[PDB]
């Protein structure tokens, strides 16, 4: 039917409605750390989030997302492998039913408990709808989550999740600072890829940070209380909303660090 993460509408089915699922630059991928090549020509990442304006938090039926005002150059990603300025639009997560899975990218086949995606679009294309039609339209900053100590910066997010339990629910979510979700190091891998959900458009420069953030078991367990379903429908926990690693094909993963 309409796509999802279940047995009958999961990642293995997506190619039927979205044939680009089997394309030449699909995401996520396994990051083979010994094969990634250090590229000394990569500029450092510029993450400028000091003026970020969060608007709302939303259960969109496949994850939850915090949305930002992208009508001007407030929160932007620059440098690294990127040319030009990319505006922060939203962030969301992918996570598992258990701590041993949940991430979309993997590192030497290692799966993390979850993965955070900060989604930015290239301002030269004017709006995100136009950007997703371009090979360099989007830049997604991917951050791994492992389970251990709590991430204080994440707690304001986890505390309102019970108010957006089911598909379509949203809440005001102002004055959230996404800087509290970043690890210490901005060391990264980068490769050309795609959206990891339908329409799987091949429009993304992926920037995946080497250093995971630690979140607590209690924080992740609140992720797993969300529902795929709308209210009044049979309750199906929002867990394992991750696409597995896709063939690397004719691509090279570059590292910003030795
Ligand atoms: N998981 S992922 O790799 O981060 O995938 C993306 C990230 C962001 N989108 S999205 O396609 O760019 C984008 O598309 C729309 C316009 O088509 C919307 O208005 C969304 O606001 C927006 O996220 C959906 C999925
Ligand atoms: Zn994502």
């Amino acid at each position: 039917h309409h796509w999802g993460y279940g047995k009958h509408n999961g990642p293995e089915h997506w190619h039927k409605d979205f044939p680009i699922a089997k394309g030449e630059r699909q995401s996520p991928v396994d990051i083979d750390t010994h094969t990634a090549k250090y590229d000394p020509s990569l500029k450092p990442l510029s993450v400028s989030y000091d003026q970020a304006t969060s608007l709302r938090i939303l259960n969109n039926g496949h994850s939850f997302q915090v949305t930002f005002d992208d009508s001007q150059d407030k929160a932007v990603l620059k440098g690294g492998p990127l040319d030009g300025t990319y505006r922060l639009l939203q962030f969301h997560f992918h996570w598992g039913s258990l701590d041993g899975q949940g991430s979309e990218h993997t590192v030497d086949k290692k799966k993390y408990a979850a993965e955070l995606h900060l989604v930015h679009w290239n301002t030269k294309y004017g709006d995100v709808g136009k950007a997703v039609q371009q090979p360099d339209g989007l830049a997604v900053l991917g951050i791994f989550l492992k389970v251990g100590s709590a991430k204080p910066g994440l707690q304001k997010v986890v505390d309102v999740l019970d108010s957006i339990k089911t598909e379509g629910k949203s809440a005001d979510f102002t004055n959230f600072d996404p800087r509290g979700l970043l690890p210490e190091s901005l060391d990264y891998w980068t490769y050309p890829g795609s959206l990891t959900t339908p329409p799987l458009a091949e429009c993304v420069t992926w920037i995946v940070l080497k250093e995971p953030i630690s979140v607590s078991s209690e924080q992740v367990l609140k992720f797993r209380k969300l529902n795929f379903n709308g209210e009044g429908e049979p309750e199906e926990l929002m867990v394992d909303n991750w696409r597995p690693a896709q063939p690397l094909k004719n691509r090279q993963i570059k590292a910003s660090f030795k």
